[PDB]
């Protein structure tokens, strides 16, 4: 939901960093 959507903004940097 809307909360969500700053803890969503978080994973921009998750796919920001390089994770395998």
């Amino acid at each position: 939901r809307q909360y969500m959507r700053q803890i969503e903004q978080a994973l921009r940097y998750g796919y920001r960093i390089s994770r395998r």
